């Protein structure tokens, strides 16, 4: 895991407003996170991995042991389980809850961490650069 270890800010978000319509969310929050670009950072402390996502909406932090499934509220206020392990560098994370689940699969391409977020027929593929 030691090359998601970082600060990363938003470059692209392609089809952020697609996959927000698919999950339920309503056009000022829509449109205002699309305009955001929040700043994905990855820690590490002794296994407990600290991804914090600073937006000007919510600031969620997620803390996490690699195949551990773990109870999140997130920014638009859902419960939801929350399993990620590590295949080969790549931190293959699925959010579930009541029928609906999202997968956030982060994968390094070229020193650029690529948020794949896929739900309802709409992958908001979304390239980051490092700041770090």
């Amino acid at each position: 895991v030691d090359a998601f270890l970082g600060t990363w800010k938003l470059v692209d978000s392609k089809n952020f407003d697609d996959y927000m319509k698919s999950l339920g969310v309503g056009f000022a929050t829509r449109q205002v996170a699309s305009m955001t670009k929040p700043t994905t950072i990855i820690e590490k402390n002794g296994d407990i991995l600290t991804l914090k996502t600073h937006s000007t909406f919510k600031n969620t932090e997620i803390s996490f042991k690699l195949g551990v499934e773990f109870d999140e509220t997130t920014a638009d206020d859902r419960k939801v389980k929350s399993i990620v392990t590590l295949d080969g560098g790549k931190l293959v994370h699925l959010q579930k809850w009541d029928g609906q689940e999202t997968t956030l699969v982060r994968e390094l391409i070229d020193g650029k961490l690529i948020l794949t977020l896929t739900h309802g027929t709409a992958v908001c593929t979304r390239t980051y650069e490092k700041e770090a």
